[PDB]
């Protein structure tokens, strides 16, 4: 904690860094964070990636194979986008020293709050001019991930983060089961970019709401939930987004269950916003309405502009998952240190 925030210190003033380090944020196995400020006043959170103690000796991250290509994946995510409703870097530096002693430093603005907290805090009046606002921008930020073939696949409050300026930003997505889509409780394995499009809707229903929809503590008890509302799916839908495991878990699982009223399930949305949330909600991805079709949608009539399914795009993410060697991936955060400055 107080040797986290003393080490970044020293190591930020050898460097002649335009930072400050203010406080300590959090700490734990694969790095310590700090909030700090910029040479200009605005708030930043610094990473510092140096050591763990995996397998009960202290390994130096950037050193060992496997631990530099998980830091390597999630550097190649955040440095891949260039857009206002992605979380992006605001900095990026690497110190090498030979005897498994690199570094690895990260820096992204620090937001005032997120959105679990926004929910949550009762004093705080969620109006549906604020909900409409905030799920356009939501939808956004998956939909670039989404052009970039990358799927979030955790989708929470407490990843949807607001700035001073109230402006919606996504992290976390370069790395509750209350936001899981029925194909991830059902572990299948061919997932695609519409569980997010489940997650979106589960916080959707939640900011209306002010309490989560799903509020499950099991398998079965999470799926219950799911059904009670949507309504019981085919089961020739259900054997298509399970895996084999799940199936059997379900083998003798009676359901027959009409959908409810959605009126009741979200009370204070209009007709239009439950159309939508409904459409978001639907147990099969096969029918979930995709990324586009959400943002196109009649809720978003006073705020869509078709610009905004382009402007800022980034390319088809790609990452090399063959290499190995610690030296090849040295060179990559090398050249994705250059690419940034």
């Amino acid at each position: 904690g107080e040797a986290a925030m003393r080490d970044l210190i020293a190591e930020l003033h050898a460097m002649q860094s335009p930072y400050t380090v203010q406080r300590f944020i959090s700490s734990g196995s694969y790095g310590a964070v700090c909030a700090g400020v910029d040479s200009e006043g605005i708030p930043v959170a610094i990473k510092r990636v140096f050591n763990t103690v995996s397998d009960g000796r202290t390994v130096n991250i950037l050193s060992d194979s496997f631990l530099c290509k998980r830091v390597l994946r999630e550097i190649r995510l955040l440095n891949h986008f260039h857009h206002p409703n992605i979380l992006g870097l605001r900095d990026i530096f690497v110190h090498f020293e030979e005897p498994a002693m690199h570094k690895l430093y990260l820096v992204t603005e620090l937001m005032r709050t997120d959105l679990a907290q926004v929910i949550h805090d009762q004093r705080i009046v969620i109006s549906p001019q604020h909900i409409q606002y905030f799920m356009y921008h939501i939808l956004l930020g998956l939909h670039v991930l989404h052009e970039a073939g990358v799927v979030h696949r955790d989708l929470h409050p407490g990843n949807i983060l607001l700035a001073d300026n109230n402006d919606i930003t996504i992290c976390d997505f370069n790395l509750h089961r209350w936001y899981r889509a029925p194909e991830l409780v059902m572990q299948f394995k061919g997932f695609t970019k519409l569980v997010d499009m489940w997650s979106a809707g589960c916080v959707m229903a939640e900011m209306f709401n002010r309490k989560a929809l799903f509020r499950g503590s099991t398998f079965y008890n999470q799926l219950n939930k799911i059904v009670e509302v949507v309504g019981t799916p085919k089961i020739e839908d259900v054997v298509m987004f399970s895996s084999p495991s799940a199936r059997d878990y379900l083998r003798n699982s009676l359901s027959n269950v009409p959908a409810r009223a959605w009126t009741a399930v979200v009370p204070t949305a209009d007709p239009v916003a439950l159309d939508l949330i409904a459409k978001m909600l639907e147990f099969n991805p096969q029918r979930r309405i995709s990324t586009e079709q959400a943002l196109r949608h009649p809720y978003f009539e006073s705020l869509f502009d078709p610009l905004d399914l382009t402007e800022g795009l980034s390319e088809r993410f790609h990452f090399d998952e063959s290499v190995t060697d610690v030296y090849d991936m040295h060179k990559i955060f090398t050249a994705e240190v250059e690419r940034f400055n």
